[PDB]
C-alpha cells in the first residue's frame, strides 16, 4: 500500500537526514520530486546516503541498474512500475558524468525527478 511505501521512505529519511546539515524545505521537497538545481553537498550526500541504504549504490560508489530495477519491482505499486523503469533507463548514464558519488546519486535522482515529476518520489 502507499502507507507501507511512505513509511519505508520515512524510515530511510530518518536514518540519513540527521547525518547532514540539510535545509528542511529542501529535504521535504524531494519527496514530491522537487529537486533543487544546484544544492550544497549536504543535500547531495544525503541522496547518496539514501542510495546506499536502498543498497543501489555500490561500495565503489556506482549506482547499480539491476539493483534499482529490483527495488522498483519490490516497492512500487503495479500501476507505477512502468514509468519508474522508463525513468531509470532514461537516467542510467547520468552518473558517468560525475566523479563525486554524492553528485552521482543526487543528479541521477534529479534526472528521474525531471523526467517524471508527476510520479517520482524520493525518501
Ligand atoms: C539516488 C540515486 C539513485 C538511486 N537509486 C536508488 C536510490 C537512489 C538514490
Amino acid at each position: 500500500t502507499m502507507k507501507q511505501l511512505t513509511n519505508s521512505m520515512d524510515m530511510m529519511r530518518q536514518a540519513c537526514a540527521p547525518k547532514f546539515k540539510v535545509e528542511e524545505a529542501e529535504l521535504h521537497g524531494l519527496r514530491k520530486s522537487i529537486f533543487p538545481a544546484n544544492p550544497d553537498k549536504e543535500l547531495k550526500c544525503y541522496a547518496m546516503c539514501i542510495a546506499q541504504m536502498a543498497g543501489t549504490m555500490t561500495k565503489k560508489g556506482e549506482i547499480s541498474f539491476s539493483k534499482t530495477m529490483a527495488q522498483i519491482e519490490a516497492m512500487l505499486p503495479p500501476e507505477m512500475k512502468t514509468m519508474a523503469k522508463e525513468a531509470l533507463t532514461h537516467c542510467k548514464d547520468t552518473q558517468t558524468s560525475y566523479k563525486d558519488p554524492c553528485d552521482k546519486a543526487y543528479f541521477s535522482a534529479k534526472c528521474a525527478a525531471d523526467f517524471t515529476p508527476d510520479t517520482f518520489m524520493f525518501p
